[PDB]
């Protein structure tokens, strides 16, 4: 029978195995050492030496620890390198716990509103199931971090330090997810029972009061007013009194968050280039700005990143960091392993096929801080990671240009580097983007 | 070993069966999201033992990947997804059943090799030597995984029922349930759960 | 030029490398993991499961630590298993420091006598150079341990415990070797200056007094009289008063050290079988018994070991433990690695060629405590090691019968298991053995 594995098929597979060149010796290597350590290629290590013709001076890395806050760390990295340079504060850090607090709390409300909106749909429907499977999580996207900063500002790390849960969020996500699911039961019931909008709003407010308390206990009280004291790199003391998170943002960072566009490269048939896309139900801050991705071809995408780097500005980016990577040495290179050679098997998929077939999507946000240009083309990119200093080169990674082609899906670029035609697409489509399904791969939260 | 290999075939057959359905359909997406994994259920382990028997640990020891399976699952999932592309294409192109079977056999030969390299060669014949708790030596020669199972365990795997307690409205008690598409061994026994009160 | 490596030869070697099956993938494995971890064979692990049709009950292992005292540990193991069984003292240990003290001191005198005997020969002569290269060392052979026990007896471990130097002998060997070399200068000078035998004896006695003090400081004072108190395995208390090392030996061990013969298997043309051999200048105790090895073919050698095991007695043996071995898992098997397969290169030598060409010799002494016999032939041997419990199976190793064939060179057998013909060879040749050169491989001290 064609469908089952027969004894004859097994014989044939064993024959194929024994006919494979050096099968016995390769088997012993992989049995003993595993895949990565058998397949890892020193030629890549040579090619990936961390030297870059364009290199920003970005100082020491941050460390998210056991949390999925890469998107926040990476965004705050872009802002804090601005602060460090302008105010001469070497290694200055912003509070990632601050953004984590407001993100979780806004996501709690976001979830309730999603539950209300789908409360007339069956519990086993694909969209209700998708909601309940992941009520909230640590990850996000650039426009969601902006939304948070627009509404809440930011503070120095010293002003809202890490706690147990911020640096090891598993127990908080477990309890908050349980809480949100329990509350989803109550909310669906209210809508089934034809409760008034006012009763439903009152219920939601009581639910939120409890969520607020879970986060205050886990993460601390968000600051509203503080003094900022520091010594600059010339050793001069400074004191700035009675700041708020919003005045601190305005003074020390000073960006107009409108100036930034999320650019993706998702080369699939449902996503023609030079348009804007959003993801249904995806978000954190009800009432705040929505996700908007501009899909562009990989050459244009990369040329924008280079333009931004050459101007002295770092670039937030989204990638599948688990692909073709040595995460200890910090080498992201399609050549770092030679698995196809090891197994005598072709493992090639295109970028479109990996998206469409669930093999790859953005899983991690980092920052480009350099690019090596040889004969005017990029060979390798310098990457600021947020896993602390004991991986890569003091916490910096290196990505080959082939790797970037395949496994980078998003960069955040200042609109001013964009051609007029693309500035116009953004303005023309802002209120009518193409709406992707919730489970779209570009709905991935990193 | 046998679980992963049977699951590779199971996955291909699931892909064939849904190859006329849109790629973004809920069932095709569910398949591709988790082509295989380490876990299972009781009836799937039985299916494996019925078909392949069992051996002492000393006779098929652990390897790197068996005790740290992340890299194996990553590469095997990649392989299965790549092959799903090819299989859907074959069905789109109205390939014959024989061409599609031949393709699947080549895919399986490769999967076999990934598992042999990661996990070792499954034994077919071995000697079993041990000392019992009274310190007496024993040697039993030229066993197979199936004769070892029959002699040292000796169960009729039919004698066992999976019982669940899932007190939900769609699952009245005192009936049998199965799960669509869920399995490892094509042609072997399916999952059957009897739902009962706690 | 044929003699030098040319660019053309290099080209050809690179071609040969690239034509090798799977060379790229195998290269990566060995570069990343090294030889052992690439080549180690799980089929051997399966074959080498530690089950044995003949198995002695020998309890817990000892641990020599950072010293080369394997020969002593192994001999004392054979004696202490006798004590444990006869007197019901589970895990009882004899003092390895006791034998270490007397060995070093006797070797100091042995060295001086060797220097005197060669004092008329040039300093750069092969035999004088061999002496000075290794004035003494930790290792030895069975007949040298007997010599020590005959002259000095033995004590419980509790009665002469380990010290720093006994368990980490490097500094003691360095200083003692320096001392002995300095004294060799003085001794040669005395013989050059035609000093009297009495002046030369007086000088040697002063040298020995100093050596005695170096060992007393490093190792402690050897006991002369002690009480022995213990509880047997039935929990009964015992006290035995005013023992000496010699009365303790006579009462608790009770062997006639004459009853034992060193048997070798050295299948080289200079060593016909069924004769006795000794090694020039090799020894420790001046005036005590000399080294005598009876060379026999490997089948006869192995059959004697099995006969002794089947009688319930363990067997001291000498081997090259670094050959074809995993010294963590404790597997000694010609199949544990498949290096020839890995490198596509034949690495085969016969046992005779490995001796003759300096590739192999006895480097370590252990004890056989079991043998698995299947269809009447040995498949694997149970090995008591002296490296403590965190290697092998609670400190026990397993050696395949193929490994034993190749890499075991010596076993110590009770004469009563020997055929009359071989009992007669021993008696007939005892005073006229064939004298091997000092640097003979069977002069190796383990």
């Amino acid at each position: 029978m064609s469908a089952e594995i027969t004894s004859g098929d097994l014989d044939q597979f064993k024959q194929d195995l024994q006919a494979t060149p050096a099968a016995n010796a390769l088997q012993k290597a992989v049995m003993n050492n595993g895949i990565n350590a058998t397949a890892e290629n020193t030629d890549s290590k040579v090619a990936m030496t961390p030297t870059f013709s364009i290199e920003l001076d970005t100082g020491a890395v941050s460390n998210q620890k056991q949390s999925g806050r890469c998107w926040m760390f990476a965004a705050l990295n872009t802002m804090r390198h601005g602060i460090q340079a302008q105010f001469k504060i070497k290694d200055f850090e912003l509070s990632q716990n601050y953004t984590f607090f407001w993100d979780k709390f806004e996501k709690s409300n976001y979830f309730y509103e999603n539950v209300l909106k789908t409360a007339d749909q069956p519990l086993d429907s694909r969209k209700v199931a998708f909601l309940l499977a992941t009520p909230q999580q640590d990850g996000g996207q650039w426009d969601m971090l902006s939304a948070l900063i627009e509404k809440y500002g930011i503070v120095p790390k010293s002003v809202m330090p890490e706690t147990y849960s911020s640096s090891k969020s598993n127990e908080l996500n477990g309890l908050l997810n349980l809480k949100l699911r329990k509350d989803a039961v109550t909310l669906r019931k209210l809508v089934a029972d034809k409760a008034s909008d006012a009763d439903i709003e009152a219920a939601k407010q009581k639910m939120l009061a409890e969520d607020y308390r879970i986060l205050a206990y886990t993460l601390g009280n968000p600051p509203t007013k503080f003094d900022f004291e520091y010594r600059d790199d010339d050793k001069n003391y400074h004191i700035d009194r009675e700041l708020t998170p919003q005045t601190f943002f305005k003074k020390y960072v000073g960006w107009n968050l409108d100036d930034y566009q999320s650019i993706i490269n998702a080369p699939t048939a449902d996503k023609p280039y030079k348009h804007l896309y959003t993801v249904e139900m995806l978000g954190n801050v009800v009432g705040g700005r929505e996700v908007r991705h501009l899909n562009l071809d990989i050459d244009t995408f990369k040329d924008l990143a280079i333009k931004q780097l050459k101007a002295g500005e770092s670039v937030w980016f989204g990638s599948d960091v688990g692909q073709s990577s040595d995460r200890q040495l910090g080498i992201l290179d399609t050549n770092i392993y030679k698995k196809d050679d090891l197994f005598n098997t072709d493992f090639t998929m295109t970028k479109a096929e990996r998206l469409d077939y669930g093999e790859s999507l953005m899983t991690h946000a980092m920052v480009l801080t350099g690019v090596d240009l040889v004969d005017g083309k990029p060979t390798k990119w310098k990457v600021e990671n947020s896993w602390g200093e004991k991986v890569g080169e003091k916490g910096y990674f290196v990505a080959s240009d082939a790797w970037f082609d395949q496994f980078v899906y998003q960069v955040v670029i200042s609109k001013k580097y964009l051609p007029a035609e693309l500035q116009d697409v953004i303005k023309n489509e802002y209120d009518k983007p193409t709406v992707l399904a919730p489970w779209d791969p570009m709905g991935a939260l990193a």
